[PDB]
């Protein structure tokens, strides 16, 4: 038995992808689904028993684990179109650490560097509806993945703020932490090499 | 008079399209190469007065700076092809915490989070022709740019460790660093456009 988790900003393509590939030489498969905030926490538990984490989070040397990338996504700086950061930015991309950013809660209460939040102050949820929610409230602004986004974003429902950093959106590496007993294994290493072939195909 | 510092590690390519970019707006530049290592280090004295930099390196709040990005770039872990970690090496991603890096020197001899060695023993040097003679003679495994590196390769001289993490090479984003005195200012807005779009139009 095969647990495996993904966190909340893997989308759900990949999700796909990642579950269907799993399936052809995998027989018993349980996934949970993290905040990316609690991810790396939850593999770190040595009872959680997670054997695959599929994460946007880093943490280079990880106890009992090995990193390595499986494909790239991307996030966007959102906020409500009539925010006054929105429209006219350069300044606004210095601006909003000043700003309420509606950030990602993490239970640990404590961020990696590529999650802890940029401004203060924040307001911290667990999941990226209420921090969406919030957003089109709208009391601040906040970081999404793609997918989250994109329905609302073609609306004018949502503004990208995120521009002029990183124009394009914000783009963000998929890892893929396995648990070093499977590194020999060749189910694992197979599974491996489709996935990553299917995501750069879909790309 | 417009300071303007570009890392080792920056594709020089992307450092004439920054430079002849620059020459539009720009009458007066200087150009400071330092080491990745280096940089940021580097733009933090405030007496060293720079006013740009472009580097793989981050650090998200700089004190009088905005980060943004320009482009990416790509690095590869390399070794002589007769290392053991050479050819098969899916362990061998993991083994290397344990074979020798060599690593790149930092002045203040502190690194960031990206720039710090995976692994212990790690032997320092100060730039990337030193970690090349090293690792082709070769007594350890290091990461290089691509260009540092693209000429070696096709040779046979080196071997690329770093394909089943990453595959394709690592991606790295290259980030700007510049003075929040130029973020007002049309010419620095005109350059950023200017040289995203020739970047992206490289790839
Ligand atoms: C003016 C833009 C400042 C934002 C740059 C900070 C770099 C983003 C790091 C980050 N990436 C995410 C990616 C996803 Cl898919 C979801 C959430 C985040 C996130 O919260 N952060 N912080
Ligand atoms: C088995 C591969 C482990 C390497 C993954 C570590 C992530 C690389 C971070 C890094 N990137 C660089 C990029 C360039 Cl262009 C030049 C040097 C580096 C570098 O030294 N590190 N550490």
């Amino acid at each position: 038995n095969l647990r495996v988790l993904l966190d909340t900003a893997i989308p759900p393509s990949f999700c796909d992808t990642v579950s269907s590939v799993l399936l052809d030489d995998f027989n018993m498969v349980s996934l949970i689904r993290t905040s990316p905030a609690d991810s790396l926490a939850t593999i770190k538990q040595d009872n959680a028993e997670i054997d695959i984490a599929i994460t946007i989070d880093e943490e280079l040397k990880i106890s009992r684990f090995n990193q390595c990338v499986l494909g790239y996504t991307k996030a966007f700086v959102v906020a409500h179109p009539q925010h006054p950061l929105c429209n006219a930015s350069l300044h606004s991309i210095a601006s909003l650490a000043n700003y309420r950013q509606i950030s990602l809660g993490s239970r640990s209460g404590q961020h990696s560097n590529l999650l802890r939040p940029v401004s203060d102050k924040v307001l911290f949820v667990e999941n990226f509806d209420d921090m969406l929610r919030l957003v089109e409230a709208g009391v601040g602004w906040g970081i999404a993945p793609h997918y989250f986004v994109e329905e609302r974003l073609r609306n004018g429902t949502l503004a990208v703020l995120s521009e002029l950093y990183e124009p394009g959106g914000i783009d963000t590496k998929v890892y893929c932490y396995y648990n070093t007993a499977l590194e020999s294994e060749r189910s694992f290493l197979r599974f491996l090499e489709s996935a990553r072939q299917r995501l750069r195909e879909l790309g």
